């Protein structure tokens, strides 16, 4: 047999070969089986012979070349032969296949496709034949012998792979199975086939099993069809974390399906590194555009895709864009969301992608290495990009919003990840130190809360540590926020504190102010933290006890500060300022310091203190002006020195009760008192006189300040409150905003003495008081100018000022005491104040919105319409028995109350209804001629509106009255014409605003319809309410122009409507709805424009911008009616 075999190769072809081949016929089976068994490569060249011996020359060589084909695939997958056997064999198979017929390659290429239904070949080496018969298939474009010929070979490769591709695979071999269309050229139907086929096992195969397979499938993309590619696993897993999440609101999972997760991330972006397309593709699919794709886009897998993206340099300044600039997209649109009814009732609302982002930081725990860099670096993008500017320097939501993000990502990554936690923190100190005069405090922020979060880790932090050596070089602002953020550390690491001592210690002693102003600032906050425990009989630090580890502190740290600090009020009255403020709170925190601070504040009213009885100028007032060469500056603000000996002593007397203070506090007491009675009795010389004044007003607030509170009961002290008060008035009137030098906590309580308080005895307490009136809303003069001065910067003159719980506090105290008196000229001064009151408490101390209201007295929503029902009832008390001429000033402001409630109100609520149908109510029946107050009353009816229905039915509606009441060529005609002209243009124009959203959205997406009808039913009503302006006589010198500009915008907006269904329809009818109202427009609208240029030019003797938006509106509906289908603009001449 096999001998016999080997001559015919060495002979000839045909006669020898071919004739042995007929006479067999017989066992190809059973002679190939055995003879690799006996030697394997006596069966290597058994084919070759073999092979030649049937060519494709004659069929009995061809159909039987057949049957060869077929055992050797059969052996190769079902015997246990040895691979150098099996590879050989296939690799003579791969080889000889070339000139096999078109009829016979589709059968080999079927019955792979039929082992495909059910076997174990165990060996998909049976399956890299395939490639090489689709291949030899489509080479011929010629019908082939088969069945129906009818085909190419590329239509019978494309119908062999299609059906492959709808036979089930098996779980085992189908790596394999895709690693066999590796090579095989493919179209891009076969490519979305073999694809979007692969895609459909996912679902099917144990988690671990996928991360290979998509291994194997991104090597097909290199040839192949990326976009389809990558959006199926980014569809799949975004799918599969979907229902995790709904897992996590009812660890378990997140091992497996994060873990995986970043494995399959971490095979894309390996992909992404050997091929650029594939990046440029992801990159090019993710990105936004039109804003209804971005929320549908990004999701946490692709995000954290993108993220660990950045790893390869290239990519980085991309992903960061399409981050950074989805993050402001995904924010302002749900920023506009919120404000408009319709745009809620046609767009649900969507997961932006800020909590996404914030997500991937949370899922990034297990095993995200590769995506953490990228994760700190894109949050410092934000900080850094979107952080506050020239607000140092002489909608910011998004902003804000954005940066907030930055820090958020910041922080909870520090959180998670050990290891990156020295690099954050390094990156934003590194900035702190190094930033410009560039705003940094919400790095400082973000600083301060990694430090609180926990302590324990940077406690040691050279880091923080040799930041300090720039606290000279820094701005003071800077130094404050990284002291106090800083505070925590210093309780805990020695070093750092003795190291900061050591630092503030020669800071005192630079030349430069603002140096020094840095040092004391630094003193006096280690003395808030810092006890001793000395030579003695919120628990600040002992730095005493620990002797062997601190070379610094000692039994004398307090005093040795003290006399360091003492150096300074002998300095520049700036910091004299804030050693006074200083004092105080070091005070009342350390109970020690008393004696050594009292001695100090003390000794220094010493030398502006005349001490012989009786000398009329109690004080020295020439002593606090010093004049250098020209200039006199005021050092010494005496009137901050009183204040502050007299809250001190307040303190002493009131806390401190359980000697050679007693006799400090006596001679004080004495001093002040002497003070009290005899204190009742431009050009350089003038600017002294000038500072003398509000130095005793000051004086004087001061001294007023000391004698109530030294004593609430007699009249005679009151008498001399008047009488100080008198001299206040005197030079106040002689010649002042935040220069009130009473505490805020005294405004309080004597505002809530004067008006609240009378069950107390004395009723001549208040009398005295009352009865000059002139003190009466001086008292709440300064209420509401603190107040005021509250929402300028966040502090307050005195003591508590920067305090936001005791100023919450005292703001709940001053609000129902001016309630108390609004429900009962003063009290108007009380709803100004009352006003500024609840701005404040909700712009700054939202959270604590709830607290607030309780003081005054769903829950939240209860509060608030509780307060609208006692104004609103007050307004419309005005307004009915409103004689003549009364308030264009009450009116207002009250307003102006009701619209900071009513944004408490939730816009579903019944409590928001009230509010809303209730202004609604004050509209139609009332009308007034001073414009001050419609344009409110109308704002405040929009404000609610806009979150109940869209306003087009009052636009329309408002209209036809202006219209009516003007021209043509309730609000009456001073009312309507100048203002609540231009107020329904502006509300209009944001609703086209909305339109314009709207109509761009269904564009990008290349339920829709009913968007669509709603745009009609909007654009429709818009229509009709232009058309009375447009018709009507208005003043030529604004409105006319604001008329022209909302105009044009409508066209534009229409235009846009248009081109939109140029592209809707080039995939098509264009219904009666779109119709039907395009003629509306060429009607009632464009005949009576042409007509209300010529009313402007008539009356006179921008306006190109009407026509040409006209001309284009035409244009595009010249383009659309003929491309389309409808001569509706030849019925638009007619």
């Amino acid at each position: 047999m096999d001998l016999k075999i080997l001559s015919l190769a060495t002979d000839k072809t045909t006669d020898k070969l071919q004739e042995f081949l007929q006479t067999l016929k017989d066992d190809d089976l059973a002679s190939l089986l055995q003879n690799q068994a006996v030697k394997g490569r006596a069966v290597g060249t058994l084919l070759r012979a073999v092979l030649k011996g049937s060519p494709c020359s004659e069929e009995d060589g061809a159909l039987r070349r057949y049957k060869i084909y077929s055992c050797c695939i059969q052996l190769v997958e079902s015997g246990d032969l040895q691979q150098d056997v099996a590879s050989e064999i296939i690799g003579l198979l791969m080889l000889e296949v070339h000139h096999f017929p078109g009829p016979l390659l589709v059968d080999l290429a079927s019955d792979f496709v039929g082992a495909v239904r059910e076997d174990r070949l165990v060996n998909g080496k049976s399956l890299e034949l395939l490639p090489i018969i689709l291949t030899a298939l489509a080479t011929k474009k010629e019908v082939l012998a088969c069945g129906k010929g009818d085909l190419n070979g590329e239509e019978y490769k494309r119908q062999l792979i299609d059906t492959l591709c709808s036979v089930r695979w098996p779980q085992r071999y189908m790596i394999q199975l895709t690693s066999v269309f590796k090579d095989v050229c493919l179209t891009p139907e076969e490519m979305n086939l073999v694809v979007a086929k692969v895609l459909t096992m996912f679902s099917k195969l144990n988690l671990q099993e996928i991360p290979p397979l998509v291994y194997q499938l991104l090597v097909l993309s290199s040839k192949g069809s990326r976009r389809s590619v990558l959006d199926g696993i980014i569809a799949f897993f975004r799918e599969l974390d979907k229902q995790h999440r709904e897992e996590q609101s009812s660890t378990a999972p997140a091992d497996e399906l994060y873990h995986v997760e970043g494995t399959v991330i971490l095979h894309i972006v390996f992909a992404i590194k050997l091929d650029c397309e594939l990046g440029r593709e992801l990159l090019k699919h993710l990105k936004a555009g039109q804003q209804g794709d971005p929320s549908k886009c990004l999701c946490p897998f692709s995000i954290a895709l993108l993220l660990s993206l950045t790893r390869i340099q290239r990519f980085e300044e991309q992903v960061f864009d399409l981050l950074k600039t989805s993050v402001v997209k995904s924010f302002k649109d749900l920023q506009l969301l919120q404000g408009s009814k319709f745009l809620q009732t046609l767009v649900p609302q969507r997961t932006c992608v800020s909590t996404m982002i914030l997500e991937v930081v949370r899922n990034s725990v297990h095993s995200w290495d590769h995506v953490t860099q990228g994760l700190i670096e894109f949050g410092f993008i934000l900080m850094d990009s979107y952080g506050p500017k020239k607000i140092l320097d002489g909608s910011k939501m998004t902003n804000q919003h954005a940066c907030k993000l930055g820090a958020n990502i910041l922080l909870e990554t520090f959180k998670i990840h050990e290891m990156i936690r020295q690099e954050i923190l390094e990156q934003v100190l590194n900035r702190v130190v190094t930033r410009t005069s560039s705003p940094i405090n919400h790095f400082l922020d973000l600083f301060s809360d990694i430090i609180m979060y926990a302590p324990l880790i940077l406690q040691n932090c050279s880091k923080v540590t040799e930041t300090f050596d720039y606290l000279t070089f820094l701005p003071l602002q800077t130094v404050q926020g990284l002291l106090k953020a800083v505070q925590p550390l210093l309780k805990i690491s020695m070093s750092m504190r003795d190291s900061l001592i050591l630092v503030l210690r020669k800071a005192m002693f630079a030349s430069q102010l603002d140096a020094r102003k840095s040092a004391v600032a630094g003193f006096l906050l280690l003395l808030k933290n810092f006890k001793v425990l000395g030579s003695l009989p919120v628990t600040q630090v002992r730095v005493d006890v620990h002797s062997r580890y601190s070379a610094v502190a000692n039994e004398t740290f307090c005093l040795e500060i003290i006399d360091s600090l003492k150096r300074s009020l002998g300095q520049q009255a700036d910091i004299r300022l804030m050693l006074y403020d200083g004092f105080y709170d070091v005070l009342r925190r350390n109970s020690q310091l008393a004696s050594s601070i009292m001695q100090t504040l003390f000794s220094q009213l010493k030398q502006f203190y005349e001490p012989e009885p009786d000398l009329l100028p109690p004080l020295k007032l020439g002593a606090c002006v010093l004049t250098q060469g020209s200039q006199i500056f005021l050092q010494e603000p005496l009137d901050h020195l009183l204040s502050c000996i007299q809250h001190c002593l307040a303190w002493y007397k009131s806390r401190v009760v359980p000697e050679e203070e007693e006799e400090l506090y006596s001679e004080l007491d004495d001093m002040l008192e002497s003070i009290t009675v005899r204190m009742i009795k431009n050009t350089n010389v003038g600017i002294k006189n000038n500072i003398c004044a509000c130095l005793i007003m000051g004086v004087c607030e001061v001294l007023m300040e000391y004698n109530f509170s030294i004593s609430n009961f007699s009249k005679s002290k009151f008498e001399e409150i008047l009488s100080l008060f008198t001299c206040y008035k005197k030079f106040s009137d002689i010649l002042k905003v935040s220069d009130s030098l009473l505490s805020l906590k005294f405004v309080s309580d004597l505002l809530t003495a004067l008006f609240r308080d009378s069950i107390q005895s004395h009723e001549e307490s208040l009398s005295v008081l009352r009865s000059s009136g002139e003190f009466m809303h001086y008292a709440v003069n300064v209420t509401l100018q603190k107040i005021q001065q509250l929402i300028r910067t966040g502090h307050v003159s005195g003591p508590d000022g920067q305090n936001p719980d005791k100023i919450f506090q005292n703001l709940c105290d001053i609000t129902r005491v001016l309630l108390w008196r609004y429900t009962s000229s003063i009290s108007l001064l009380c709803l100004e104040g009352l006003q500024k009151t609840f701005s404040v408490v909700l712009q700054f101390y939202q959270p604590k919105v709830q607290q607030f209201l309780q003081a005054l007295d769903v829950t939240v929503t209860q509060r608030a319409s509780f307060q609208i029902r006692q104004f609103q009832r007050s307004l419309l008390n005005l307004l009915s028995s409103e004689e003549d001429d009364f308030n264009s000033k009450e009116a207002l402001l009250l307003i102006a109350v009701l619209s900071t409630l009513s944004r408490l109100l939730e816009p579903t609520s019944p409590q928001f209804v009230q509010m809303l149908s209730w202004t609604s109510k004050i509209c139609k029946e009332y009308s007034q001629e001073d414009a001050s107050f419609c344009k409110s009353l109308m704002n405040l009816f929009f404000s609610l509106h806009v979150l109940y229905k869209s306003p087009v039915t009052l636009l329309r509606d408002l209209s036809q009255d202006i219209h009516g009441q003007l021209g043509d060529i309730v609000v009456n005609l001073r009312t309507a014409a100048p203002t609540v002209c231009l107020l329904v243009l502006s509300q209009a124009e944001k609703v086209l605003e909305e339109v314009d959203w709207l109509i761009a959205k269904i564009k990008g997406s290349a339920p829709t319809l009913l968007i669509e009808k709603a745009i009609v039913m909007q654009l429709g009503t818009l229509v009709t309410f232009f058309h009375e302006l447009v018709q009507t006589a208005l003043p030529s010198g604004s409105c006319v122009d604001t008329l022209l500009k909302g105009l044009s915008k409508i066209y534009s907006t229409l235009t846009a409507f248009v081109k939109y269904y140029l592209q809707v329809c080039q995939s098509s009818g264009i219904p009666n709805t779109v119709e039907k109202l395009v003629k509306l427009s060429g009607s009632h609208l464009t005949p009576v424009c042409y007509s209300f240029i010529s009313y402007v030019q008539n009356k006179s003797s921008p306006i190109p911008n009407l026509v040409f938006a006209i001309e284009q509106y035409e244009k595009f509906l010249i383009q659309l009616s003929k491309k389309s289908k409808v001569n509706l603009m030849q019925h638009m001449k007619l």
